[PDB]
């Protein structure tokens, strides 16, 4: 089997992407944030504290003929941005882009933090990291990908995120029309439960490539590119008037600037992030200070190849017995 679903930016900045997901019988379609940096499929629901729901579509298990309480199971998760959610668990039928899993754990939120409530466009998360990170207790649950894997034509999914445009998540096949040149594959460590890999270096604009190992994670659920402070300083030093602002919480730059590209290495191959991808617009409405899309990972404890980086590539998440990542230009 295969599946193929379109993923759509939630706003004009590509702050996140949402993908429609069918849950239950008859189908309830929720727009979920596919997150290769976490491993829980959780939704706004009929159980969510009413004051914490503001415009989201909810899952109502009582209206699904295939929903079953997973008795005694609870979940609770905290993300890198400080947000959180928790609740109880149902099993139900879940379909993505025509690919169906029966018996998927659907984590129903009883509580969500303010950043979830305030984002009316995201109805929950669908985690695509390794199932070792899933938070369900006392019986850990599998991701949608892990449950689908054995049925897929190939044990893979791909992320093809758009810049200010829709893109695609495919399951079980590699669309050879969706990228240019060849795919370069690189090793993955699953020790921390992430799609963790090592980039071979970077370049800023038309500058020379610096060969250096940068360990980090491929994380579709993170907006920005978080890299070591040395790398990030070298990038922003090429932008007149850019500075790190402790009041704003990262590097800002004049909205009048033209940003240089940023290249990262994948083995001997190179992915180029155009400068425009690094502009996250005014820090507050009407400001002439703009927020940068490349930020320091200092204090986060890991480098993160978030959407800024991934949207410049066609990315293969290879879930074979020995997982690997693939990157192609597009």
């Amino acid at each position: 089997s295969t599946g193929s679903a379109t993923t759509t930016p939630i706003d004009s900045l590509d702050d996140a992407y949402i993908t429609p997901v069918q849950i239950g019988t008859p189908a309830q379609t929720l727009n979920l944030d596919f997150d290769t940096g976490s491993s829980d499929l959780w939704v706004f629901s009929s159980e969510t504290t009413a004051s914490e729901v503001d415009g989201q579509t909810i899952y109502t298990p009582s209206k699904s003929t295939t929903a079953k309480l997973l008795s005694g199971a609870t979940w609770s998760i905290s993300y890198g941005d400080g947000s959180s959610s928790s609740g109880d668990v149902y099993t139900d039928t879940v379909s993505v882009g025509g690919l169906t899993v029966t018996g998927q754990a659907v984590e129903s939120a009883k509580k969500v933090s303010s950043s979830f409530t305030e984002d009316s466009t995201i109805d929950g998360l669908l985690g695509l990291a390794f199932s070792t990170l899933n938070t369900v207790s006392p019986t850990q649950q599998k991701t949608f990908f892990d449950n689908a894997k054995a049925s897929l034509d190939s044990p893979v999914f791909t992320a093809d995120l758009g810049y200010h445009a829709p893109g695609t998540y495919n399951f079980g096949f590699i669309d050879t029309t969706a990228y240019t040149g060849s795919i370069t594959y690189t090793a993955v460590s699953t020790k921390q439960g992430f799609w963790e890999w090592t980039s071979t270096g970077y370049a800023v604009g038309s500058g020379t490539f610096k060969s250096t190992s940068i360990d980090g994670i491929a994380d579709t659920g993170t907006t920005l590119l978080y890299l070591p402070a040395t790398v990030v300083s070298a990038y922003w030093a090429q932008v007149s008037g850019a500075k790190s602002s402790s009041s704003v919480g990262g590097y800002v730059f004049p909205c009048s600037a033209t940003l240089p590209s940023f290249t990262f290495g994948v083995g001997s191959a190179r992915i180029v992030i155009p400068g425009d991808y690094i502009d996250f617009g005014p820090i507050s409405t009407g400001s002439s200070s703009c927020f940068g899309g490349i930020q320091s990972s200092a204090g986060i404890g890991i480098n993160i190849f978030g959407d800024v980086a991934l949207k410049a590539a066609f990315v293969v998440f290879n879930g074979a017995t020995t997982p690997t990542l693939g990157f192609a230009s597009k």
